[PDB]
């Protein structure tokens, strides 16, 4: 069970998303990383397979916007993880493993 219950400000300061698994901190990542993840999965699997990725914004996000993006990334990651093909990919899992190492 993936969740993203919280964001943090880190640093050139940026918003980090604290991805949890079964309520336990797994990894911290920024939007740009999840975007790159999505783009690579799209390259590998061809699109009509992935959920829509929460889109780039042209202005710094308000707190409301951050909260919205957090909720959407949370559902996106859940959806990908629950997909047999996507959720089983080495691209998805190696990303998570490395993000976890860097977080830990």
């Amino acid at each position: 069970h993936f969740s993203i219950p919280e964001t943090e400000s880190r640093s050139s300061a940026y918003v980090a998303y604290n991805i949890h698994v079964n309520g336990v901190l797994h990894c911290r990542v920024r939007y740009s990383q999840l975007l790159g993840l999505h783009e690579q999965l799209r390259k590998e699997y061809g699109a009509n397979v992935l959920p829509a990725f929460p889109p780039k914004k042209l202005f710094s996000l308000t707190p409301a916007e951050v909260e919205q993006r957090r909720e959407q990334l949370e559902k996106y990651m859940q959806a990908v993880r629950q997909d047999p093909l996507l959720g089983s990919s080495e691209t998805f899992n190696s990303f998570l493993r490395r993000a976890q190492q860097e977080t830990q």
